[PDB]
């Protein structure tokens, strides 16, 4: 019996990685499991149109035709419309109509300013299967869902002869978070970061930006007593939404003494340098860090195997 604890921040990808186990492990989402993420699906959907939509008022964005202008009015009309998984097509034909108008491109190309979720363009391009009465999700459909996570959540599985139980704690407040009390021992931690989230946009109240506070997180988390022999696993998450975005946003915007060049692999591993040297620990505690992006179930799978042979050389 091993004890997976599953510590990230806010939209760094947990309930995907638990997502994931239950596909690999287990049977698997069953249609009716599917179903019920119909509505999930919808309302991804809708507030994500509805968010770049409102944030092309703050950031002063046309639509590309003014025919657009009472599109959005109908849109808050029939938000609720999909309150039971009915997306009408009225409903869709709008959500098209706005998705494909240049303004609203414009200011999506600007996401980063007014916080979006991490699976928008997935649905929202893929919108006409979806919109389909009878669509049922593919598995990467719930996957890519976000369903914000509550108390705390968990799976057993098995695995090469081995019990298995995860815990993704979630619980919404970085100090509600505490539960030191699962602390307390543990086979293994997975640190879960949204590499994404470097160029993300300093709120009023904000101190640092976002990757810095995970960086704090994670520091207080390994240099730690409770986990002196837990063994450490990094997911720096998100690769594919990070790599994505080195090209148009410069790693100088998290950290700003980067004097290495805006290129995925140096980038991806200064940010891999920063996470581990803040370990002061031993050197029977090496943190093992990968590269990741949980909705990919194939991905996901290898990782996930190799890390077990990891926790297995510890016993
Ligand atoms: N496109 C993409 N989305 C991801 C990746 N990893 C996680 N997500 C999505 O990130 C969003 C937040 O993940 P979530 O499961 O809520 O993470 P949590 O905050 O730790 O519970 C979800 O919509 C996932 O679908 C990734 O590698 N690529």
């Amino acid at each position: 019996e091993v004890k997976l604890l599953l510590l990230g921040a806010g939209e760094s990808g947990k309930s995907t990685i638990v997502k994931q186990m239950k596909i690999i492990h287990e049977d698997g989402y069953s249609e009716d499991e599917c179903k019920q993420y119909k509505v999930v699906v919808y309302s991804n959907t809708i507030q994500s149109i509805i968010a770049i939509i409102r944030a092309m008022g703050r950031l002063k964005i046309d639509f590309g035709e003014a025919a657009r202008a009472d599109d959005a009015r109908q849109l808050f009309v029939l938000a609720g419309s999909a309150e039971e998984g009915v997306m009408t097509p009225e409903l869709a034909g709008v959500i098209k109509r706005l998705w494909r108008d240049g303004g609203v491109q414009a200011c999506f190309s600007r996401s980063r300013e007014y916080q979006l979720n991490d699976s928008a363009s997935y649905y929202l391009n893929d919108l006409d299967r979806i919109s389909q009465s009878n669509y049922i999700p593919t598995q990467q459909d719930v996957l890519r869902t976000r369903v914000k996570t509550t108390g705390i959540v968990e799976t057993h599985f098995t695995f090469k002869d081995l019990y298995f139980k995860m815990f993704d704690v979630g619980g919404q407040r970085s100090e509600r978070k505490k539960w030191i009390h699962c602390f307390e021992g543990v086979t293994a931690i997975i640190f879960c970061v949204a590499l994404s989230d470097y160029d993300l946009v300093l709120a009023e109240d904000e101190e640092m930006n976002r990757m810095h506070e995970s960086m704090k997180l994670f520091d207080s988390i390994c240099n730690n007593k409770w986990f002196t022999e837990t063994s450490i696993i990094l997911f720096l998450n998100k690769k594919d939404l990070f790599e994505e975005k080195i090209k148009r946003s410069p790693l100088t915007i998290c950290y700003p003494e980067y004097t290495g060049s805006n290129t995925y692999e140096e980038a991806a591993a200064y940010i891999q340098c920063q996470f581990e040297d803040l370990n002061r620990r031993k050197d029977t505690k090496e943190i093992y860090t990968h590269f990741t992006c949980a909705t990919d179930t194939k991905n996901v799978q290898f990782v996930f195997d190799a890390v077990t042979d990891v926790i297995i050389k510890n016993n």
